[PDB]
DNA sequence: CGGCAG
DNA sequence: CAGTGC
DNA sequence: GCCG
DNA sequence: TACTG
């Protein structure tokens, strides 16, 4: 369990004894990510968490290699920074990376789109606005480019959650609404608000998006939709943009999912995160012949068995993990 | 050598 | 499906 | 990038 | 893992 971040409190990272190392590695990791080398970036992300949580300053090649998530190549970089204070590869990152970062921060444009735009000769958001072909989503992303990069005070996330909850409970008073993501992990600021909705009777959650969305639109609260499949009635999620009433308010990202009560624990676990916490826990489940989704914990296929998970604590227990409160899942 | 969450 | 984001 |  | 196109 030394080797599984989901087995450890994320508060281990609050005493990073290797900042001069991890601040340099983070630059490389972001360069690989925006260029599309996702697996190399993932290795970097895991090495950075390992270094942030290590109990002391790493001082030797041998000590570094012993750390899970750190191998020979990462160790060599560590000892280059220890000895010289610098990491030479930082001076040799593709010059396209700033522009690729600029472009892939458009919601709906990832690395493939950003690289295409870069190859077409675009270098600024002015170039994108006037010359790029944009999807409906990307055009909304561009319109809200600064908004979507800003994080809101958690107090504002509460007001957003309460807006959604009151609209939902107006037409069914038994609905349960919970803000998840970084809000539930206790962060001071939130990139968006992640609202989970269910009904304890097991069945009244069905067909509420149409009524909820109409209610939120009648108020003027929703200002743009990113993902909202409203035509076939099987809608699990809404992704969009809202703005609280009155002066001094910014457009804020809002994600909503509705789930049947029988799946509450796994959905709450998924939506609280963090993302790397989830991937660790899911990877841990797989090694044990299980599978963890936002819907259920189940055994491996042939159709597997669905394991009983009435609360989040049961998922931890079934994977042999000590329980972590949301604030300790912030990997 | 291949996965790396689902 | 590939690409994208949660 | 790292891991088994 | 659920959307788009
Ligand atoms: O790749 C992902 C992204 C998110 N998730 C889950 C965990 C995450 O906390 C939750 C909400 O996604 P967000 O993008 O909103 N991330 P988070 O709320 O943790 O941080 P913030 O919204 O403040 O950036 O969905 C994943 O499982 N995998
Ligand atoms: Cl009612
Ligand atoms: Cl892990
Ligand atoms: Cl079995
Ligand atoms: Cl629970
Ligand atoms: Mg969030
Ligand atoms: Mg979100
Ligand atoms: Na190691
Ligand atoms: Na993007």
């Amino acid at each position: 369990l030394d080797k599984w971040v989901c087995a450890q409190p994320s508060s281990q990272k609050a005493t990073n004894h290797n900042l001069h190392i991890t601040e340099k590695l983070e630059v490389l990791a972001k360069a690989y990510s925006v260029q599309g080398d996702k697996w190399r970036a993932l290795g970097y992300a895991k090495a950075i968490n390992a270094l942030k949580s290590f109990h002391k300053p790493v001082t030797s090649y041998q000590e570094a290699c012993s750390i899970p998530g750190i191998g020979k190549r990462m160790a060599e970089k560590i000892i280059e920074i220890l000895e010289s204070g610098h990491l030479r590869k930082l001076d040799h990152i593709s010059e396209s990376v700033p522009v690729l970062e600029l472009f892939s921060n458009i919601w709906g444009a990832g690395t493939k789109t950003a690289q295409m735009w870069y190859q077409q000769g675009f270098r600024s958001l002015e170039d994108i606005r006037s010359q790029a072909s944009l999807t409906t989503q990307q055009a909304i992303g561009l319109k809200h480019y600064s908004d979507f990069l800003e994080r809101m005070p958690r107090e504002e996330a509460t007001e957003i959650e309460q807006t959604v909850q009151k609209a939902a409970q107006a037409f069914n008073s038994g609905l349960l609404c919970v803000a998840c993501g970084s809000y539930r992990r206790g962060k001071a600021t939130c990139g968006d608000v992640d609202v989970l909705i269910t009904h304890p009777d097991g069945r009244s959650h069905r067909g509420i998006f149409s009524r909820l969305l109409d209610s939120l639109r009648q108020e003027g609260f929703l200002t743009d939709d990113l993902v909202s499949q409203e035509e076939n009635g099987q809608q699990q999620k809404y992704l969009g943009v809202c703005r609280l009433p009155g002066p001094g308010r910014r457009h804020r990202r809002l994600d909503i999912i509705v789930v049947p009560y029988s799946e509450f624990a796994c959905a709450l676990l998924y939506f609280t995160g963090s993302a790397h916490f989830n991937r660790s826990m899911r990877a841990l489940a797989k090694t044990k012949g299980m599978s963890l989704s936002e819907h259920a914990l189940s055994t491996a296929v042939v159709p597997g068995r669905v394991l009983p998970t009435p609360t989040e604590k049961d998922v931890f227990r079934l994977l042999g993990l000590p329980y972590r409160e949301p604030a300790e899942r912030d990997w």
